[PDB]
């Protein structure tokens, strides 16, 4: 029984039973997060202990708890009451998404704002938005959501077309109180609709697309065993799923001859945040931590064959817990397939007369999630040649506002009266490395330009410089695209046949990092997003760059606190945290539903193998 298997329905029910028997899950309790924990280092042999961690909210105002249970042993390992003003509020609950609109609908100040604008309260949707930490002292220790209004002209209307600017409200979702209603002035509510299935807006659908059929007549080249263990074209790994992170990859390894060589022990997107750059007080507080506050795995879509996932698809249907501890399956939530990837290697040699061509392929593991207006696909790719890549596909409907009279330095115009505030989508990939095993180190590699002179008389030479990051105090790094900066993770105790350390090189896209002022709340709460690359010493409790309880947690925790331990990372069990994001100045083409745009990173073997690992690929049939 692989200790990396997906949680089963019965395991979640067992958690529920253990919590109930221990007095921790009475009728006032709600599970805000539940997930299996990874096996401890060295546990492999033997005796598994499947532990689950749970964040338990209390709707009656009692303090929430963080609990770890052993489903194997039927026990509570630890249970701690949380002081949310200190360590953060629990993630937003799916049940709280309707509460903001419902509380506002009977509030006299909200009704007064809507009546001034001649808006029928029954048609006003309220986006349930994370609050962050600003100047409102009454919010400390309370579970707050903020609400922005959007008009639905009819039940199938896209409300995003009709933002109600100049108005925001704040709500206490436990006491069921509206704390503040701020109305700074009326703005026209944009009139056009954004209904991308309405023939009046789409026009006649094109009839020019002829079918494309992708099939595998002998089925796929990968196998799935033990529920979630993949073997494909020398790669071995396990596909996990966590309600916060989504798809997680474990034990990524490559079979090089007769040895199973580890590469990455755990790969995940450990945080993703959407900071907004509109200084209007209506939105200047808006920073949506899709992963840490909302939990991206929870909202994973069920992916339909042909439409969402094309080709010969193998699905996983991961199980999560509902708010009461009952298991719920996400049907078809994870898509797995292999696909052709063009030319792998080709050479036509005049002298030998040999013409050689081989094709590449990649294995794809993906899920797609929806967070309000946003929809994101998360894709991991494994290539025949050893490259590993992650790509995010961002789509959905842009978050809208009014477009001010006279224009805006911080908002794009989409349609008459309709704006879209500038924002970024910034990800953190947590890569618990295991290059040839756990003894690893990181070097920053820059290209080196050389001056024409002695030893370089024609002025053509160039070189490279590698700097070992020896301790966490030295391991907070920025991009330098101009100098071709990359980061190499190597195993200083494992040499290839040329007597050089085996490694993998991280190639970033070098997109802008967090733009907010360094003194802002978001720069403190999302400090990870201010730098491209961080290296920490592995510690089982250091899971997220933002810490455990992101919602309404005041800055500081996460990676800057972890790094302060100044641990040795020079030939040790280490974790690379790569920040990468999209800076989005919305364009007209993004309206009324946005075409996908992408961001990501890749790692390529760098002296990991003794020669090309794809010499045994056969000629295409
Ligand atoms: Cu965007
Ligand atoms: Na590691």
């Amino acid at each position: 029984a692989s200790p990396f298997r997906l949680a089963s329905a019965g395991e979640i029910s067992e958690v529920q039973g253990i919590l109930r028997t221990a007095g921790l899950l009475g009728p006032e309790k709600r599970i805000a997060y539940l997930g299996v924990l990874d096996p401890a280092r060295g546990a492999g042999s033997e005796a598994e202990d499947r532990r689950f961690r749970v964040f338990i909210h209390d709707v009656s105002g009692a303090r929430p708890q963080e609990v770890t249970v052993s489903v194997t042993n039927g026990t509570v390992i630890s249970a701690v009451e949380l002081d949310t003003a200190a360590t953060g509020e629990l993630p937003v609950l799916e049940e709280e998404f309707e509460v903001v609109e419902q509380l506002l609908a009977t509030d006299e100040r909200w009704l007064k704002a809507l009546a001034a604008r001649n808006l029928d309260v029954s048609k006003v949707r309220v986006a349930p938005l994370s609050a962050g930490v600003f100047e409102y002292a009454e919010e400390r220790g309370r579970r707050i959501l903020r609400g922005l209004a959007f008009v639905q002209d009819f039940p199938e209307d896209s409300a995003w077309a009709h933002p109600v600017d100049g108005l925001v409200a704040y709500v206490d979702v436990v006491s069921k109180e509206v704390t503040r209603v701020i109305d700074t002035g009326v703005f026209p509510v944009p009139a056009e609709h954004g209904n991308y299935t309405d023939p009046e807006l789409t026009g006649p659908l094109r009839t020019t697309q002829k079918p494309i059929s992708i099939t595998q007549p002998e089925g796929p080249s990968f196998t799935v065993t033990g529920g979630n263990h993949i073997e494909w074209e020398k790669w071995s790994l396990d596909v996990g799923f966590d309600v916060r992170e989504g798809v997680v990859l474990h034990n990524i390894a490559f079979r090089d001859g007769d040895r199973l060589r580890p590469i990455i022990n755990r790969a995940s997107i450990a945080e993703m945040v959407v900071p907004y750059g509109d200084p209007s007080p209506i939105r200047s507080w808006q920073n949506y931590f899709d992963t840490g506050e909302y939990l991206v795995g929870q909202y994973a879509n069920s992916l339909e064959l042909g439409c969402d996932c094309l080709g010969d698809i193998t699905y996983l249907s991961p199980v999560i817990s509902d708010a009461f501890g009952n298991p719920r399956e996400i049907r078809n939530g994870i898509c797995m397939h292999e696909e052709d990837w063009g030319i792998l290697a080709k050479h036509s040699d005049l002298w030998s007369g040999i013409n050689y061509t081989r094709r590449n392929r990649r294995m794809v593991i993906s899920f797609f999630t929806t967070i309000g207006n946003y929809d994101y696909g998360f894709y991991w790719y494994l290539y025949l040649d050893g490259t590993i890549e992650f790509e995010a596909k961002a789509t959905g409907v842009v978050f809208t506002s009014a477009f001010p009279e006279g224009g805006s330095d911080n908002i794009s115009q989409l349609a008459p009266g309709l704006g879209a505030p500038f924002h970024q989508h910034i990800f953190s990939a947590r890569l618990d490395m295991a290059i040839d095993g756990f003894t690893n180190r990181v070097e920053e590699e820059d290209v080196v330009r050389q001056t024409m002179g002695p030893g370089n008389e024609r002025g053509n030479a160039f070189s490279r410089k590698r700097t070992v990051l020896t301790r966490e105090s030295e391991a907070v790094r920025e991009a330098d695209a101009r100098t071709g900066r990359t980061w190499i993770i190597s195993n200083p105790e494992s040499k290839n046949r040329l007597n050089e350390p085996v490694g993998y090189k991280l190639h970033a896209h070098n997109q802008p990092t967090l733009l907010a002022d360094p003194g802002s709340s978001i720069a403190r709460r999302a400090a990870f997003a201010t730098k491209d690359l961080w290296v920490t010493r592995y510690a089982d409790d250091e899971r997220y760059p933002t810490g455990d309880f992101v919602n309404q947690h005041s800055g500081g925790a996460g990676l800057p606190s972890y790094i302060a331990q100044d641990r040795d990372i020079d030939g040790q069990d280490i974790v690379v945290w790569h920040t990468f994001g999209l800076t989005h100045f919305p364009r007209v083409e993004d309206w009324p539903i946005m075409p996908v745009d992408t961001v990501g990173f890749k790692l390529r073997p760098e002296g990991f193998f003794d020669r090309s690992p794809v010499l045994d690929v056969p000629a295409n049939p």
